[PDB]
C-alpha cells in the first residue's frame, strides 16, 4: 500500500525547518538548497519516488492565497538521519529576468525555500505520486535520467539503495542489480550531491554507473552544448541493451526537453536491430517501467 495524501491542501502538517544548505559551490550559477525539516509530531509516511507539497506565505497578483508547489521528496522514506524523523527536499532558486523589462523576477515559493530559516515553519501537504516508484525487485536495472534538481527522486532511489546504514535498516531490500544515472547539470559545481553519488560509485563500481552532461564545461559532437539525450546518443545501444530486459525499470525526472532526445537516441539504437523504439515505448508505458515526472 503506498501512502498517499495523509495531509491535504485544506489543512497542511505545520513543519519546522531543521537545516537549510547550499548544494551549488563557488563558481556555480544560482541557488540550490537541500532543505530538511522535522516530520515528529505528524508523523508524516513516504517512500521514494514521491513528492509533497509546499504551500507559501502571502497572496499573489489577484489577492488570491498562494497555492501549493510539488517539489520532489529528496530523501529515503527513513529521512537523511535514517531515523524517520525527517522529509527532505531538493530546491532550486526560481529567478528570471523579465521578458523585457528586464527586472529580475523571483519565485515565490522557491524563494521563500531557499531563504527558510531554522526553526521556522512550513505548510507541508502529501505525499503524491504514485508514478515515480521503485520496483520491490533487488536485481532490477534502473537507469536514472536527470537534469538540475530532477536528481532528487534519484537521490532516495540510490540512498535506499547504498546507503550503508539504509541496508542496515531495510533487511527486505538489499539491491544486487545494476543502477545507472545519467546526470546534466551547467557546470561542476552545480553537480547537486556530486560526492555522495561518486561515493556511491566507488563504493558499488559494479551495481553504479555515473555518467555527468555538464551543459558549460562540454560540447557534444556537433558543437552544441552538452546535455542527457547527448549522452544518451552516446551510449544509446548500451542503454537500449538494457531497456530490452523485462527486470528494467527508467525514470526520466525534469526538463520535458529531453526527451524527445532521449527518443531520438534510443529510436535509432532500435532501428539498427530492426526494432521501432516509438511502439516499443507504448509497451514499456503499458508494462509500467518507463517512469516520467517532468516539469
Ligand atoms: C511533480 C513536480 C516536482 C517538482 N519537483 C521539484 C524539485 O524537486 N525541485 C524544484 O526546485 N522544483 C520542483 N518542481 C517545481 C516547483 O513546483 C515550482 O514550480 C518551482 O520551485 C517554481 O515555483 P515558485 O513558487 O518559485 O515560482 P512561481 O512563483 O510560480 O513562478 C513561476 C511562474 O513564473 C513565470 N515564469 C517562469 N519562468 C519564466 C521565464 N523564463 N520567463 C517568463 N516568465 C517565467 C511563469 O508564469 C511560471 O509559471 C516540481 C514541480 C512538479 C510539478
Ligand atoms: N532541469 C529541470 O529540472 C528544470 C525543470 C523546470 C524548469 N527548469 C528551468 O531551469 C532552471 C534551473 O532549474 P534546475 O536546477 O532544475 O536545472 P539546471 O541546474 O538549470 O540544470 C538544467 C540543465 O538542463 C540543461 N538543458 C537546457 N535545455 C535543455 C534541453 N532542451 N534538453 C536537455 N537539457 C537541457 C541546461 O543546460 P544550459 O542551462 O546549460 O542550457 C542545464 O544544464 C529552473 O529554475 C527553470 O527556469 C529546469
Amino acid at each position: 500500500d503506498v501512502p498517499v495524501n495523509l495531509y491535504r491542501p485544506n489543512a497542511p502538517f505545520i513543519g519546522k525547518v531543521i537545516s537549510n544548505e547550499p548544494l551549488v559551490k563557488e563558481g556555480g550559477i544560482g541557488i540550490v538548497q537541500h532543505i530538511k525539516f522535522d516530520l515528529t509530531g505528524g508523523n508524516l509516511k513516504y517512500i521514494e519516488g514521491q513528492s509533497i507539497g509546499i504551500i507559501p506565505p502571502g497572496v499573489d497578483k489577484n489577492g488570491k492565497p498562494e497555492k501549493l508547489r510539488l517539489y520532489s521528496i529528496a530523501s529515503t522514506r527513513h529521512g537523511d538521519d535514517v531515523d524517520d524523523k525527517t522529509i527532505s527536499l531538493c530546491v532550486r532558486q526560481l529567478e528570471y529576468k523579465h521578458p523585457e523589462s528586464g527586472e529580475t523576477v523571483y519565485g515565490v515559493c522557491s524563494t521563500y525555500l531557499t531563504h527558510i530559516e531554522p526553526g521556522s515553519e512550513v505548510k507541508i501537504t502529501g505525499p503524491v505520486g504514485k508514478e515515480m516508484l521503485l520496483p520491490d525487485d533487488p536485481e532490477a536495472n534502473v537507469i536514472m535520467l536527470a537534469t538540475g534538481t530532477g536528481i532528487a527522486p534519484m537521490r532516495t532511489y540510490l540512498w535506499r539503495m547504498f546507503k550503508d546504514a539504509e541496508r542496515a535498516a531495510n533487511p527486505e531490500y538489499q539491491f544486487k542489480g545494476f543502477s545507472w544515472l545519467v546526470f546534466g547539470v551547467p557546470t561542476t559545481p552545480n553537480i547537486l550531491y556530486k560526492e555522495e553519488l561518486e561515493e556511491i560509485q566507488q563504493k558499488y563500481p559494479d551495481n553504479f554507473r555515473l555518467t555527468y552532461a555538464i551543459s558549460r564545461e562540454q560540447k557534444n559532437p556537433q558543437g552544441g552544448r552538452m546535455y542527457i539525450q547527448d549522452r544518451v546518443a552516446e551510449h544509446a545501444d548500451q542503454l537500449w541493451q538494457l531497456i530490452k530486459n523485462q527486470k528494467t525499470h527508467t525514470y526520466i525526472c525534469g526538463l520535458r526537453g529531453m526527451e524527445e532526445g532521449i527518443d531520438a537516441a534510443l529510436s535509432a539504437a532500435a532501428a539498427k536491430e530492426g526494432v521501432t523504439w516509438s511502439d516499443y515505448q507504448k509497451d514499456l508505458k503499458k508494462a509500467g517501467r518507463w517512469h516520467v515526472e517532468t516539469y
